[PDB]
């Protein structure tokens, strides 16, 4: 059974179809408003899934062109954004064409940003093929690319006409990438839904095992949470940063490609929970519970040794404009706060570094 989540962001509205072995010819027909579709993918995802979408849209009568990018966060820059513009103009595509992002969050951001710039804005469709992009990139409307001096500093707000989330595509995902997605799923439960946490504890073995039905429920519940947070924020969104201030310092010190972002978020959530226990807000049992579910998702709960001077420098260089952290008053009840002892924060960092 396929599930549909209806998102309302900005003055725009779109469905997210979630299931397994979906038919893109059936699902996308109402959402391809013109004759032409540009499928953007990369050298890893395209040989696996491109023909599936190209053959479906061509059977629909559409003109399909493609732009296949190298695989990597390091290519998420304006030089490779330009390759999409090259492909779009080489194909002669017009104002009513659709750009279809086939891939993970890197492709989603690049194709989304390209779709906002081409002819000052064309249509955008998301087909996320990583778990993380399915539960994170599919709501929010942010698109972007990197600059040598700053990540995700160039981009556009661009909402899709539709998001198609097919769990079967997760079967070819590397194990670390799957776990990296589950880190974000766990995050939603820890910041705002203890019932969701209970469900993850009961079902984690099957999610790691890539049970199609359980994955689909986790994706639906994750997207529903983020859609609710951003919609309420428009009516805070900062709670989505649980674990990210700690995690950013981990990533920055370990360097490009050492840890996945979701792996850093996992350990950052442990540090956040640990600090929360030291502030007296949650119990040691709550921290143990948080470590256990993250570990069962095959995620790290401790990172290598990082000098505190460097760690704190990275947390202070990511400052919004006073340092505010996303911590836990209870499991499933995150808060953004300035009221923490910095000495206790250093203790929580050091406690979750392994030898
Ligand atoms: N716009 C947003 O709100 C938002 C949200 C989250 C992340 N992002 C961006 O997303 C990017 C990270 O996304 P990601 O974690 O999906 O990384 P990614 O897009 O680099 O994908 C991870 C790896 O898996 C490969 N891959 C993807 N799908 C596959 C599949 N089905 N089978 C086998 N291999 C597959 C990709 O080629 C890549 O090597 C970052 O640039 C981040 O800034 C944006
Ligand atoms: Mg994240």
């Amino acid at each position: 059974h396929m599930q549909t989540l209806h998102v309302e962001l900005g003055e725009r509205r779109y469905p997210i179809f979630i299931g397994s072995q979906l038919d893109p010819k059936q699902l996308l027909e109402p959402y391809i408003h013109g004759q032409q579709v540009m499928i953007v993918s990369n050298v890893t995802v395209a040989p696996l899934y491109l023909s599936h979408y190209q053959e479906a849209l061509e059977s629909l009568g559409k003109t399909v062109a493609t732009c296949i990018l190298p695989d990597g966060e390091k290519y998420k820059d304006i030089q490779h954004l330009n390759l999409i513009f090259d492909a779009l103009l080489e194909a002669g595509f017009n104002r009513d064409c659709t750009v279809l992002a086939l891939g993970g969050g890197v492709i989603g951001d690049m194709a989304g940003f390209a779709s906002a710039c081409f002819q000052r804005g064309v249509y955008f469709v998301q087909v996320p093929t990583t778990l993380l992009s399915q539960v994170d990139s599919s709501v929010g409307g942010k698109t972007g690319i990197n600059h040598p001096l700053g990540k995700n500093m160039l981009g556009a707000f661009q909402q899709p006409q539709v998001v198609l989330a097919d769990m079967a595509q997760l079967n070819t995902l590397p194990e670390r990438e799957l776990s990296a997605g589950l880190a974000e799923v766990i995050k939603y439960a820890l910041l705002g839904d203890e019932d969701f946490l209970v469900w993850l504890e009961e079902n984690m073995d099957g999610l790691v095992a890539r049970d199609a039905d359980l994955l689909a429920e986790a994706v639906y519940r994750s997207c529903a949470h983020k859609a609710r947070i951003v919609a309420n924020d428009e009516k805070e969104r900062a709670l989505l940063n649980l674990g990210h201030t700690f995690g950013h310092a981990i990533e920055s010190y370990l360097g490009y490609g050492t840890w996945l972002h979701g792996e850093a978020v996992a350990t950052g959530m442990v540090m956040a929970a640990d600090l929360s226990q030291r502030l007296g807000w949650i119990s040691n049992e709550d921290v143990a519970r948080t470590k256990k579910i993250i570990q069962r998702a095959n995620l790290p709960i401790s990172c290598p040794q990082i000098p505190l001077d460097d760690f704190l420098g990275y947390m202070a260089h990511d400052k919004k404009v006073q340092l505010r952290l996303v911590l836990l008053k209870q499991l499933g009840q995150a808060v953004i706060t300035k009221d923490f002892d910095v000495e206790l924060m250093k203790q929580a960092i050091l406690a979750n570094q392994h030898g």
